[PDB]
């Protein structure tokens, strides 16, 4: 059985879908992964997957595709949509001349209009949600008009205004982003399969509520591996020199960027903490680091790298905590790895994830802005996690969640059962 997979063109959307594809390929399915040309330019390793990669045009002007969208999200997301509709149609028409014929298209939930392409081509459509049910519920309420972006929503903790998904940070892209998030639920009744990268035990009540509206399949964590350059050997050799529970892993993901002034705060907090640290600073961001930071002043205790093998880093026993922007993949990967967090959310669902991390799952602490987070606050959070009694509690809580995540993906577990149900439905 031949499955097509079409992620939104960004690493937090590609990666969780890739991991689901790898699990499906392990069960005997053929996989074709559909990527934009801009994504393929960053792809360095794919021979070992056995998954076929088929590219489509970016469909918006070239100058990554994402940094073009941000220039004008309202227009360029719509141009991306129209081009993706045309070019995935053309690609599927071609794939229908080859055996095995495609049967289902799994697409990122942010691209609901791909359902119409799947159905027009005679395929089943599966919408793949890359954020948890608790945060997706807010987008559903946004579509319903129940909330426009203290706040009480069914089966969610009481939220402050600050805990709602942050779109005001995007300035003139705010309304376009709020619309795209809400439109994930615009055709949910017509989707053949609704897949969420979460597991039931993590959010029992909101998953139960969602399931009373639509049949949903919680299949997460989909993560068990890399398409992009991860500097694996350099990172893993450095971590192998570190003793247990001594390393702060620091990463703000694939998209977020911090100001030069904020970078200085983080640099100084890491140095004066006197902890070992592995800090992912993307290539296009390292110019904002203090002058001799990468080459000299970080060499005694730190490794500054443009990308790491994050699953392998979070699995390493030297890692004591994860200073994170709280993107959903990073949050879930840290929880499933038993790694407590220091929450520094930037925008979109990161704000809500940071609330869930700190107050519901209780595996992290959050920083306080002054709107710059200062070194002393970061140092204070580091001391709380690394040294204080509260930090031992967060570590114990993270280990309990690791165990529940292990149950979910093992035989008889909720996510294993749901992937089996999906897999059998196709057979
Ligand atoms: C505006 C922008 C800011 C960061 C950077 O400069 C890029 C900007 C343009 C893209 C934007 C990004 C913010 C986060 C997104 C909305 C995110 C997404 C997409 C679909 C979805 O369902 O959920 C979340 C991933 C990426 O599409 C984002
Ligand atoms: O050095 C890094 C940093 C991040 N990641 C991966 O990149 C994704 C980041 O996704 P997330 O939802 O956390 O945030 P985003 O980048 O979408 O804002 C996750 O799959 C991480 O495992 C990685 O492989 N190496």
């Amino acid at each position: 059985i031949h499955i097509l997979a079409f992620p939104f063109p960004a690493k937090g959307h590609i990666n969780p879908l890739l991991h689901l594809c790898n699990r499906l390929a392990s069960k005997g399915f053929k996989i074709t992964l559909i990527t934009t040309v801009s994504t393929l330019k960053s792809v360095k390793t794919s021979k070992a997957n056995g998954i076929d990669i088929e590219s489509i045009p970016d469909g918006i002007p070239q100058e990554q595709i994402i940094t073009v969208m941000e220039m004008n999200m309202e227009l360029y997301f719509k141009q991306f949509k129209a081009s993706a509709i045309e070019n995935t149609t053309k690609l599927i028409q071609k794939l229908k001349t080859k055996n095995p014929l495609p049967k289902v298209l799994i697409y990122d939930s942010s691209m609901p209009w791909i359902l119409e392409v799947a159905h027009e081509q005679g395929l089943l459509g599966a919408s793949f949600f890359t954020q948890p049910c608790s945060v997706s519920a807010i987008y559903y309420h946004m579509l319903q008009g129940t909330i426009k972006l203290m706040v009480s929503l069914p089966y969610l903790p009481l939220l402050e205004i600050k805990d709602l998904p942050g779109v005001q940070q995007f300035e003139d892209n705010s309304e376009a982003v709020a619309e795209l998030l809400a439109d994930q639920f615009s055709n949910i009744d017509d989707v053949d399969y609704v897949l969420f990268n979460t597991f039931d035990a993590l959010e029992i009540e909101v998953v139960n509520w969602m399931g009373s509206k639509w049949p949903i399949l919680t299949v997460g964590p989909t993560a068990p591996n890399y398409l992009f350059e991860t500097n694996t050997e350099v990172c893993m050799k450095w971590l192998d020199q570190r003793e247990i529970d001594t390393v702060i892993y620091v990463s703000f993901g694939s998209l977020a960027s911090l100001t030069e002034e904020q970078m200085e705060q983080v640099s100084q907090a890491l140095i004066r903490s006197n902890c070992y640290f592995l800090w992912v600073v993307r290539e296009e961001e390292e110019n904002k680091l203090p002058k001799d930071f990468k080459e000299t002043t970080s060499k005694k205790k730190g490794l500054v790298i443009n990308w790491c093998p994050q699953l392998d880093v979070l699995a390493h026993k030297s890692v004591a905590c994860f200073m994170t922007h709280c993107g959903w993949n990073s949050t879930l990967e840290a929880l499933c790895s038993g790694v407590p967090m220091i929450c520094m959310p930037q925008w979109a669902d990161q704000t809500t994830n940071a609330k869930l991390i700190e107050h519901v799952w209780k595996i992290g602490v959050g920083v306080n802005k002054s709107g710059i987070v200062k070194r002393e606050e970061i140092e204070d959070c580091i001391r709380q996690v690394i040294e204080s009694e509260r930090g031992k509690e967060l570590k114990r809580n993270a280990i309990k969640w690791k165990e529940l995540a292990k149950e979910a993906v093992s035989e008889g577990g909720s996510s294993c059962n749901n992937i089996q149900e999906f897999s059998s439905s196709l057979l």
